[PDB]
């Protein structure tokens, strides 16, 4: 009887940050309540000022990361304010039935709905908008995110021993297909509906114009770099709702990787690079051993360094010469 | 001494259906006899009437699914009627030696051949035509299929306990590269040989014009939807002979997945989406828990909803509100 | 104290061959010393005479395969002769810190440097040049290779029993993006710097013009075919530093496969085809059972047979009719 379960309301945080949670469950099963507001808005995605009409959950690309435990109930209030123009919905890959909730959550501007589903399978999962006839347009306009369903006893390594993380970040990777004129300049549109027919033609080429982390080229660089300390255990959740990706930590590894993001499976060890298939979320666990700047990339290096799928970590602490040292610094012969 | 083994002749069925078989082997090793007839034919692949010269095993795209058990012998009579124009052959990824049989099965129109091979490795495997100098043309014209080599004791879960399926379907996914004029309209050709030079140029772009299940856009929709009941255990075999795919059941999961299709390996659990590499067959096991319409897609959603890689399941039974319910149906705020 | 460790200098060999090593370590941990010389040179990559300015480690595409054991130290002397024009460096995916050594190894023409790192994780790993601002250009001009870090007790199968190989080959797969004129003819350039701006535009299409093994179309064919004997155990290391690949042995299998190349993980069994993600090295173990010609391909068959990602094995010994036989050779009906 779900009426007699405790309820906890959770306020979401912008990526790459993640709302507060417990790894190991300190309560019985709960109804966990979330509210998300849909926002259609203009987004500048690159240093040249290219602008798209993004379709967002809660104002961000990606949508925020939701965290619950196995056999919790997720209750989502989805609001579509009347300032928007399009019909939207939400499809949870975590959920069972009705097209992941898509068939139950169709909201025109000025409408809201409340969905509940039971989080029966532990893992990280993609969620995304999927309106009939217009699925790829919404998704590739940024309307996707992820939910993490933790095991009630938290994460385990390949030997069934606890893995505890000190920090968690959510990297959502987004392929954009911005229409071009004959010469290759990006077009501008006053309203999403204006862009529709050009968007369809752009998508059909199967060639993204931009691939970005957290909604823009350079979004996770400089002062917006991810941070950690030597000796800190970091979990990086990575989702791609539409297109394959191959994450790599330049200077590091995936010590324990769930490339396809499902925790009943043992992790892969010592990964240099792993493939997250389009429409999947994955998770990688690393203990930092060296300080300095790391780049986190899609290791199609064209996609990373030309199209935008690259971020930085800034790591503090002591340099360890046992692991790596310059024996003879670069010098003329 | 193979002469003293029992023989069983099997009649193949069109995909997505699969010929009758036993999961757990009720006999000793056998010689299992199959006949396939090659058919070159015109195929309408989309709602606009685009026509290609398809090259088929037994008149279908994909070719039918063959089912045997480990250490059976497969004996294939391959017939190339004189109404065809091209040289064909067959390459079994299940088999060992002579380019999977390709070097032994080259048949001009008006010729036949009988190949035998021992099915030494359990799994689902791609088979395809592969004539020297013209391999990708035949394959991407639809000349490929799969064979399932079951373990003699059937399928097992990750703990070594039996998995029995109630229903099995075969989804063959096909990338087509239909040549275009300057404006982007599809060309027509009277004979396959006419299309050759344009096909090569079209293929080199690496950009399919169509990606379809069971040979046409919408082939697995409406009255041709796959069917199951709540509580039924369904195995979905999925092959892609040339290009990577990432299958997803909208509203469901892969409870147990062999993404690369080889049964001596434990399955992956609780998959939302899995990657089947080009040139591989995979298998996914799901128990339906909710009724209604499900979409089975390639979760590059452009490939699914724009290029054709989407099908439907129609599932009967009772709705379970514990798993999912509309708490507040869409309404004005 | 690394000063008191034994030192062994190793001379590298051209791919597809691999320098002499022990599988099971016969000594304690060592400092293993390697020297590589960077060479910018013109390369003919196809039968039509297309020429690129390749950027190489030790004069080859790919760079040579390095072999050490876990917890050895790798000491690399990297030389950039003054006949070169560009700044180069080296990034080891095997190493921890300083962008895999990239931040420590920036050498202008006329400079050298010596890097040391501890090989803490067993596996096959990509290494590549990665100069800030110009990473994909160097990598896709051929400046990448692999290092194998063997477990001290060698390789093990899924049951923890020894796997010993008789032969080892290194296949490096390279995507090239050669700029084209309007009509589709390849351009020539006198100097790498001349080609830069056209290279960037070519890369952005995400469509390779050539995908080759060992630096050229047909490089591993005919008299340069890989060789083995029936009953021989062969390890094939395969790397792709930038783009996904899906290797397949036509006529064979991967008996034991580390698709993502990391040996603390159990291998996948009985693979027909496996996905190596861009930026990864993998390894496949096969025991040859049948003689004759095998093709080793990327099983995107367009990439293999049109763009160049195909090689041959030539295998000697006795034909086994139990595994495969022609029952009725091709004949008129
Ligand atoms: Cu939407
Ligand atoms: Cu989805
Ligand atoms: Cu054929
Ligand atoms: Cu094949
Ligand atoms: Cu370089
Ligand atoms: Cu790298």
């Amino acid at each position: 009887d779900i009426s007699t379960l405790p309820r906890v309301k959770v306020d979401l945080v912008k990526p790459p940050f993640v709302h507060a949670h417990d790894q190991v469950a300190k309560t019985g099963p709960r109804v966990v309540e979330f509210t998300m507001t849909i926002e259609e808005k203009k987004l500048v995605i690159d240093r040249e000022g290219t602008e798209i009409h993004a379709m967002t959950f809660n104002g961000s690309v990606p949508g925020p990361l939701m965290v619950v435990h196995e056999n919790d109930y997720v209750e989502l209030r989805l609001i579509n304010p009347d300032t928007n123009t399009l019909l939207h919905n939400i499809d949870f890959h975590a959920a069972t039935g009705a097209l992941g909730g898509g068939a139950l959550t169709q909201v025109n501007p000025g409408e809201e709905t409340t969905l509940r589903f039971k989080a029966t399978k532990p893992g990280v999962f993609v969620y995304h908008c999927a309106p009939e006839g217009m699925v790829p347009w919404h998704v590739t306009s940024g309307m996707n995110g992820a939910i993490m369903v933790l095991p009630r006893d938290g994460l385990k390594d390949e030997k069934g021993q606890p893995l505890t993380y000190d920090k968690i970040y959510y990297v959502g990777e987004q392929d954009f297909y911005v229409p071009k004129d004959e010469a290759g300049n990006y077009k501008k549109y006053e309203t999403p509906g204006e862009a529709y027919e050009d968007a369809v033609k752009a998508m059909r080429t199967l060639t993204p114009t931009h691939i970005v982390f957290n909604g823009a080229v350079g979004a996770l660089t400089g002062d917006h770099a991810l941070t950690a300390a030597v000796g800190e255990r970091v979990l990086v959740v990575h989702s791609q709702a539409n297109r394959d990706t191959r994450p790599h930590l330049i200077g590091g590894h995936g010590d324990y990787v769930w490339a396809t993001g499902k925790f009943r499976n043992p992790p892969d060890l010592d990964q240099e690079t792993w493939l997250i298939p389009g429409g999947t979320a994955g998770a990688a666990f690393y203990t930092f051993r060296q300080p300095g700047v790391y780049a986190y990339v899609n290791h199609n290096l064209i996609e990373a360094f030309e199209l935008g799928a690259a971020g930085h970590f800034k790591v503090t602490g002591e340099w360890n010469d046992d692991l790596m040292t310059s024996v003879v610094k670069p010098a003329s012969m």
